[PDB]
């Protein structure tokens, strides 16, 4: 099993690129990050900032999580991100995604010691 922190990094971190490289980015990344294995994960966001910058968000703006939880944090600054979403013609195991690039505040839930992101809540 995965730690919550490592799962966040696998699902959401892509510091190797400043932004999605092509319209095929999501198709490639959802596969290689093992998010089409048992099912097509329907929605997933990748962040193109350093891990340090993303972890730092846990010391930024404390806000409520969508589910009412109080351990969510919004980045003070906007970050380069990619939203990946299943589109029509997507049927497991043939997963197909729409790639949408953006520059937005991210909102994450944080836990543990060290206090690090464990769930991607939303972008604004």
């Amino acid at each position: 099993k995965e730690t919550a922190a490592a799962k966040f990094e696998r699902q959401h971190m892509d510091s190797s690129t400043s932004a999605a490289s092509s319209s095929n980015y999501c198709n490639q990344m959802m596969k290689s990050r093992n998010l089409t294995k048992d099912r097509c994960k329907p929605v997933n966001t990748f962040v193109h900032e350093s891990l340090a910058d993303v972890q730092a968000v846990c010391s930024q703006k404390n806000v409520a999580c969508k589910n009412g939880q109080t351990n969510c944090y919004q980045s003070y600054s906007t970050m380069s991100i990619t939203d990946c979403r299943e589109t029509g013609s997507s049927k497991y195991p043939n997963c197909a995604y729409k790639t949408t690039q953006a520059n937005k505040h991210i909102i994450v839930a944080c836990e543990g010691n060290p206090y690090v992101p464990v769930h991607f809540d939303a972008s604004v």
